[PDB]
């Protein structure tokens, strides 16, 4: 036995095609576990990220799934279980971000978000606990936006997260029951497609920025003058989801780099 | 005559308050010296009541019918408080369900019924809010106490509706700064309402086989203070929230819980 390693223990993460999913399925990969990868529309880069996790020696599949659809993670989750004989570890990791000032945002861009980032969340916590082994893991995605950081025009998603933030604290409570831990990582800015996609709304005249340059002014927002990468999130959901890290439970860890 | 704390000339919409929490911050709002919009869905009885209280205490009121579910009637609720009175001041977004479940029991249509009105509802009631409120208006959202600072088991749910209500107002705050308005947000503990009686005993240790009474006096202990929280207590902060004298205290959240916390 190795201290931080998940030999034997098999893993699901959500939108694990690209950006911080693919980097925590890699990681779990690397740590020893054989890893479900999943995605909705990324179906190459999902299967790229099934080649590296074979690569460091593990085992792993590529399953297509709409996590919006509730029936669609019921499938995914019973898949993964008849495919690997069992399941220990589940990270939600899926999510899409948005811009809007209140008076902007529409009954569609409401549901566009909270489908996928809260009650696509909420159901994932749902099936993982249904389909995990005693003794299992869960971490959900939050936000550093979601209570420790406040931007003009980002409502809607900031609350997306605080709902993840109550969710993962009570469902702490009820899997108990099982011995499974429920924690949530709250990244700060992480460079991801993500990222390049709304760094100039968390900019004053993001506009008037390169993309690099916007990238430089992240950077500078953490005291060790450097961007959060996927990596940063992984080591940390790989020290969660270990025997070692079954102490925090309930728990929301904002991961910026000492940002806030 | 400028008295502070008083809402003289001022109009105010609070959802819900046919019964409850609501029905006292209408009230409340009235004494104060607003003219008040009691909105419905269900309580139309209870709802008259209310006008008729706040007419007899030397103000005006009106009852609309409008399930905050439903955003096309948000919109239409926001149209008729400008259209009777000429303005909007003062918007208390109230109207709420509460749900139990372990998680694992938790369906979509449960998750659907809880987040529409508490968290959906709520987001679209203050979007109409500063679309029709005046310049230097007020917006008070309803959160929990087990949003954040109190854990309660099979209360994933409903604690997330809320926790969501938590981050709107922070971020709302910083888009109603353009009107001058300031958004807030109360999160009572055990308040004595229809809710409290109807879900006491998922909040105690097998609170089954204690009496309605029991369960009360049970909650009352919560508090240093060894009293219950009525919808007064709320009432009386929202009053202040909304109040000229409370415009520093904006984009917060207020556990009202008489320090069980
Ligand atoms: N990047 C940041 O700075 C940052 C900061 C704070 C929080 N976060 C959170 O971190 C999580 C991942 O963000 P990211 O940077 O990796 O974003 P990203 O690079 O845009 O990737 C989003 C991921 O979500 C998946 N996804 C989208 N819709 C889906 C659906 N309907 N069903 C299943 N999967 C779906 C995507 O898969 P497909 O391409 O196949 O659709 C993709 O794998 C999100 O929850 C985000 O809110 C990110
Ligand atoms: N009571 C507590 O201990 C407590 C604690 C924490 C938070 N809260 C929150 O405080 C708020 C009020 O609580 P309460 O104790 O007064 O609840 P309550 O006694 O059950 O009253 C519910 C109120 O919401 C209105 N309502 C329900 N569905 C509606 C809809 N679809 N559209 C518009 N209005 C609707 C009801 O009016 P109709 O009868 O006409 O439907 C009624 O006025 C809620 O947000 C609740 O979550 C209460
Ligand atoms: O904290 C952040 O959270 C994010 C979350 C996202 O999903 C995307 C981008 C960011 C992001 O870009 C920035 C630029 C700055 O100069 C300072 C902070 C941030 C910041
Ligand atoms: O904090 C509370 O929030 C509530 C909210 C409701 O809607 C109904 C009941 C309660 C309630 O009952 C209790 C009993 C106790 O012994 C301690 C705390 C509470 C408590």
């Amino acid at each position: 036995y190795i201290p931080g390693r998940l030999d034997g223990k098999v893993a699901l993460v959500t939108g694990s095609g690209r950006g911080i999913g693919a980097a925590v399925a890699v990681h779990l990969g690397r740590l020893g576990a054989k890893v479900v990868v999943n995605y909705a529309n990324s179906t190459k880069d999902a299967e790229k990220v099934v080649s590296e996790i074979k690569a460091l020696g593990s085992d792993a599949i590529a399953i297509k799934a709409d996590i919006r659809q509730v029936p669609e993670i019921v499938k995914l989750f019973d898949q993964a279980v008849a495919h690997f004989g069992h399941l220990d570890i589940a990270v939600s990791n899926s999510g899409v971000v948005s811009f809007g000032h209140l008076k902007d945002v529409t009954e569609e861009e409401f549901d566009r978000v909270f489908s996928l980032n809260t009650r696509g969340q909420f159901f994932v916590a749902r099936e993982a606990y249904r389909h995990l082994t005693e003794g299992g893991r869960i971490v959900l995605t939050s936000s550093n936006t979601s209570k420790d950081f406040s931007v003009p025009k980002h409502s809607l998603y900031s609350g997306s997260k605080g709902a993840v933030d109550s969710f993962v604290r009570i469902f702490s409570k009820d899997c108990g029951d099982k011995k499974i831990t429920v924690n949530a990582v709250a990244p700060g800015g992480t460079v991801t497609d993500m990222f390049h996609e709304v760094s100039h709304h968390y900019i004053p005249n993001g506009t008037s920025y390169t993309a690099e340059q916007r990238q430089q002014m992240a950077a500078h927002a953490s005291p060790l003058h450097r961007n959060g990468w996927p990596q940063d999130v992984a080591n940390v959901v790989g020290f969660l989801v270990s025997k070692e890290g079954e102490w925090v439970n309930g728990k929301v860890l904002t991961l910026d780099g000492g940002a806030a």
